[PDB]
């Protein structure tokens, strides 16, 4: 019965150890349900069953601020990090202490009285964004963030006869119908066309292209509304653009009358070096995109930040553009706490030096194995490993798995195997990982002439 | 700076009680803030800020399961209910417990190794939807749910050649642009147009309207590929379908070859009297859509089922539809937590019993007040009162407001009031809540009265400027004998009529 | 080779008479090259070649009025009447005159200097249509006509706000893709999708349908631009709607502020027994198309006639809309010369009156053969047969073939068979047509007997 | 009443000849037919009205094969060649004989009767054009034409996965809404909004732009059905892209698996110096558009010319795309007696010869006049003179027309001048306008130095 599951799953949350045959059962359920109700596909293409061992990797509690205890005990250094989430490392205290102290009064919003920590929050992002950038609209998700986004652009560009939205090839902009009109990857959009019409893309880091396509657009009558672009493609592979490139689209966008949009989703709160991405060529987009580890790693939160010239849009019926759950008490409190811990320990500037020290070593191992690596790219904490092949990609993220340091790569998408540590991450461990790298390169090395070897 | 304002902001999340002039700091404050930062529009069209009195109504804390207390200690009865959040109530115990034991553990997944949490709710939420319900995609919102729908409607059906939508007028379902594609309201669309191409609307509740959209799409080589619909319309007004209709759409999809997608983001959790309001007919959809009080009042948390034959577009790509915080361990002990405590403490079949209460008692007062009221609605504890007008609606929010009864109603949305309070409403407040609506009816009465009587005194020709006057300052006087002093005015005029 | 080929074909225009020899290479070439280069699928769907006898049936010229003679000489009643172009007969001599009078002169305008005709016909189409229908905008097709009425309306409605169109299922206005987004039939439209956006259908003659559209538009912000139709459904079967439906669909487009766009490019030029079938009910649309018989059956030509109101769009730009041959001098001149034949010999009155005998004697036929026929409806000189299925009309209509009556029907095609006879035929034709109509039913229904009888 | 108008009308098409009060009563009766019937901005914004003197310019008949003689007996040189239909002369003999023999006969098919003509003309276009090319859809107009190639792209790339269609910016296809997609000028496609999805536009003459745009299709899963293109620009003002051109995008096309649509409605029938512009680089499209000349200044003629790999989606049905007069026989027989003509006079060779001399003499009088014109471009009888400015163009395509000498440009559309005369004008005609042209720029000069 759906009463006995609950409460089964109710036990399991309060439980904090699990023995050998508590561990077998837990394990084996898990995934069974994942076969039969949540998709059998993850149990074919992930690590955490294909090199899981025989009872497979399920998650149990975070460890220390950079590594996760699964139900075995195994512990491992996080260097997926979420894709860009854990910026202040897993179980934050501070972050910990705020989503407590709030879940105490009231964690969601009456959607009447005034919320005090959405006020808060709208203030202290205001602070900490560039420029002319002074309103807030609080969402659950990146993907919500985008969409709020290409909102704002459409309600501002509509009276003014615009429509038209340039993004970016190999672009990620989220997977909701609206974001995925931007979002680049053939893949991801093909099953679900037709999309939005209006949205064209061009190639990531050619200012030629854009200038063509903003060009073309107005000759024919169909004058683009805005251009989305990520600061430093991630789903794309880490990919920099050239120097100058976000200073050249803002002078384009202005000389055009159209706005521009930085999604910093993947960049913000202070993964490559600076708070904002924007920051290292001090550029202001007339909208701003931030999520994941806006939330501290503790909550899901988006906020979509504009000028006061944009989001004055939503002035006159303050109900045109809303989200039930979106600001919340419990978000707000996790937010305003991981801005505090990034400030306070400076972690931005902890993340150029970690960055630069992982990097460097990267670049070595490639140097070291181009039998296996084709190239290491990276600014701050956000790195890339790009491999020979999407096997050889694979056999290293499961090789690093094994070792117990998490890297991202599935079964089939492996070839770019991004690095994203928490910026928290110690300078041991950093250590750790480039040893644990070196050994997973040496090993591949050995299978590959053992299997030649073979074959001789 | 930055860090001075967070550091503000977490010695305000640390507080837990504020005195007078730490109150009037903080509301003015918060009112700056919204101004500057938010939204200067909520200032204008919030009964909190409208109706809020000298400092403006702001939150503080949960006061009981059904009532909230704001930074002044006033204490409200929660009828709003988030429009449909706090099925379970406001801080309930057994959900607060589960966040927090699980916040103990792991808050957010690793997106790597296998999570028990979303493997178990997938395991409950099979367990208790009807039929062939039986995988389930986990997201942050209602809107996401939606737009997940969606998406397994579209890849199931463009390899069948099918690519059109249709929804009905009065729907909502989500203001993110694939979802508002299918919402209907005018003015929530029209700015952000061209939306997605291909979606149509039929009235809702009228099967042969939506025979005809789909034989007329049939006909044209643009084959529907899904119709989508709330149970009861939610923010169309509380509309309840003819019986039989969910029943009637059900054969229709089948007889088209179309999903049908059940949007429960309202309706849902116990709030009509079941635990999806589309076991009243006993009807299963193809794909259903839950968001709201899935998370307990506490978490946000979207979840979107469908059956096994729907859901297998995602086998061979799991990666195909995904949501980087969809499914965390937070949401899903929430979510865990929410549905053990509907089902132990029944209250499903006490949403029934309530809204019986409620509903009985508004209908009542519709028939007392008829020159205010137009009708009472509902189906378990969500109901709607729809008054004569748009600012005789807000007047009774208004006044709710000020009986601190929490209900729903904005400046220029008020012409139908919802009533959503929490599953877990206890019998005395149900009729407190009776009583309250009966006071606020009975003050605008008297303002109506009033009004309607100064002007017929001034217009009685028959009566001398000496009774006219006293009349007029019988009124000002005791606004209360305004329908005894016209009635005395009105005999005086008619004895004093030319012999 | 080009120039020999050419040659030959200059030759033929020039013969009057072939000989059986010369007939049997004329034919041969002729569908030799309708195979190599025009489509071979006429050569299987045509009647003129699976019922043409050992040879084929190919055009040579027109015999009298109403008639056709082939390569070899076979006359043949023409009841198809260019599905409603052939109104005034075949070569009906005051519109050979007129053209060949303009062809002396000058066939095609410059394109600079102020032409004559133009201004004529416009000046004559004014007059002859109803109420606040002034300016004419000429082309040279149907499907063209209807491509500038939903350019009219769309450069008049979208300054409003309306973006949306109405038509009806069975609906036929043409195949470009224009045309073709308010085109119902489903074969005709899939493979050419994605088509116009905001495009929609409702039943044909189903007025609260059509106030339902256009009342979930309004309240979904999708407002309707314009309701299209035609008066009498052609390409539909001959589909005649309730009596007061074009009335109360005017009534609707007023109540919505949609203009009302009629399609007679079938039904107008006297067909239906008045000049324009909206004169029934006198009704006035906003936009009127023409083209078909309009013509005179001696020139292609199309007209888009619209009120000032509507019309002045055009007004600031008179190069907004244009066409390169549209409204040339031959065209013209067989324009006025079928306006003046018309209205001198009374011909839409003739068209009641044989469309009213035509259509008793073919509900007489259906009464007495319910085992092929299923109906037979009109309006004028409007008609349509239809049978019991396609194999049965097929069967009907190349009976009719071998009979030397020409009707419509192709092979996959032939359920509703329309017959559009020139409104010229004699009333001595039409007592022909009916006793072949007679015949062929007695044949068709003596081979379905002897089929019946040799399988029991 | 319309009897009567329609009676009035047809007397005018009777008479041959007018006096000076019969003309004056037409053309005042044609310019207030125009205003209120017609479209009173022909009035505003033609040099018909506003150099036309007293009376206005209103057209009458042709007089030899480069003139037209107008109301009042005033006999105009026609350089503007209804921009590009006139190219074997006004009233051919060879074309007015054919038509008026086939109208003698059966002027419109009956729809069943297979039908001669139709046959004859696909025949000898397959002949005709380059490589694979085999079958024609006829229809009426060149905005048809394109349609048509639209929707044979769309037929056999819809089934692939293929739905975007890549145009240039400054092409010109037409106004039809399929084909206005594709046409690339906001003024002509704003009001008309929402047109086709996924239509795009790259610079004319541009490949890496063109690949660019066909590689982030690919990418981003909106693989291009065809790329359409004129092989020159003619509205767009007479743009010649790089040598090799034609050639890459033909490359490119087979390389993404696109069709490559060439649109030859100005430039087809010889007036580029071969007859059709793709043969100067001997390529071959997928689907050739044609229309204005080829119906040889007599009637309206339109073809959609394909591969049979193409066409062969017409097979199975050949009523999915139709047109009720395409391919009528009046049409035909104009169509092959204008092939006939420019093969027997090898008109094509002498568009090359007069177009090499009057470019070279308009090239002359820009080197002479900068103060006025900036530019002298051409392939062939298609030509343009860009002017410093609109004012300038209109100034100059005005006092031509005071001179009878008939060029294209508008009030407001006259910084570009095309000049397209008839493949048939004769040497004597070309020196005349060139001559006519320095006269034209000479009392230009006067009247800026007057106010300088
Ligand atoms: C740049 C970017 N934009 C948007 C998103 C979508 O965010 P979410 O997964 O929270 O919907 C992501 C997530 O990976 C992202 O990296
Ligand atoms: C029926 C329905 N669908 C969808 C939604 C959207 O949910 P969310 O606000 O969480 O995006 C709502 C919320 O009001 C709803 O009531
Ligand atoms: C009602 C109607 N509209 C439009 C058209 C298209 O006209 P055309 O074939 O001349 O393009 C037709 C032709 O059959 C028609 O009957
Ligand atoms: C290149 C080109 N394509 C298409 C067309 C449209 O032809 P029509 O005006 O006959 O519709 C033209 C006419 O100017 C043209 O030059």
């Amino acid at each position: 019965s759906a009463l006995a599951c609950s409460a089964h799953a109710l036990n399991l949350i309060e439980k904090r150890t699990l023995d050998h045959e508590e561990m077998k059962a837990l394990n084996r359920e898990v995934i069974e349900y994942f076969k039969e109700h949540v998709n059998p596909g993850f149990l074919e293409y992930r690590k955490s069953v294909t090199a899981g061992g025989d009872y497979g990797a399920v998650e149990w509690q975070a460890g220390s601020l950079n590594t996760l205890v699964d139900t075995q005990g195994q512990e491992f250094i996080d260097c997926l990090g979420g894709f860009g989430i854990f910026n202040v490392g897993h179980r934050n205290p501070v972050v910990v202490s705020a989503v407590q102290n709030q879940l105490a009064k009231q964690p969601l919003h009456s959607q009447e009285l005034l919320d005090p920590l959405r006020a808060m929050l709208a203030k202290t992002l205001a602070a900490l964004t560039p420029g002319k950038l002074k309103y807030s609209f609080f969402c659950n998700s990146g993907t919500e963030s985008v969409e709020a986004a290409l909102k704002l652009a459409k309600a501002y560009q509509s009276p003014r006869g615009k429509f038209t939205f340039i993004a970016t090839s190999g672009a990620f902009h989220g997977k909701s119908l609206g974001a995925l009109s931007a979002t680049a990857k053939s893949t991801f959009r093909k099953p679900f066309m037709p999309l939005l019409p209006g949205f064209r893309h061009v190639p990531f880091g050619n200012i030629e292209a854009m200038r063509t396509a903003l060009n073309e657009c107005k000759k024919t009558g169909d004058d683009v509304a805005a251009v989305i672009l990520e600061p430093i493609q991630g789903e794309g592979g880490v990919i920099l653009p050239p120097p100058g490139y976000l200073t050249a689209v803002r002078k384009l966008c202005d000389e055009f009358g159209a706005l521009m949009i930085l999604d910093e989703v993947q960049t913000g709160m202070g993964r490559t070096g600076k708070m904002f991405a924007c920051e290292h060529e001090n550029v202001q987009p007339d909208i701003l995109c931030l999520a994941k580890a806006l939330g501290g790693g503790v909550m899901p939160i988006g906020a979509t930040i504009a000028t006061e010239e944009v989001f004055s849009v939503l002035f006159d019926n303050p109900f045109l553009h809303t989200t039930t759950f979106g600001g919340n008490p419990l978000a707000c409190a996790a937010a305003l706490a991981t801005i505090n811990v990034l400030l306070e320990q400076n972690l931005p500037a902890q993340a150029e030096q970690k960055g630069d020290m992982l990097l460097d070593g990267f670049r070595q191992l490639a140097r070291e194995y181009p039998d296996l690596v084709q190239e290491a790219r990276g600014k701050g904490m956000l790195m890339a490993i790009e491999f020979v092949d999407n096997e050889i990609g694979y056999n290293f993220a499961s090789e690093m798995f094994r070792q117990r340091v998490l890297v991202a790569g599935t079964l089939n998408n492996a070839k770019t195997i991004r690095i994203e540590p928490p910026l928290t991450l110690t300078i041991e461990q950093c250590e750790l990982v480039i040893k644990a790298a070196r050994k997973a390169l040496a090993a591949m090395r050995v299978s590959v002439e053992q299997q030649n070897a073979f074959y001789e």
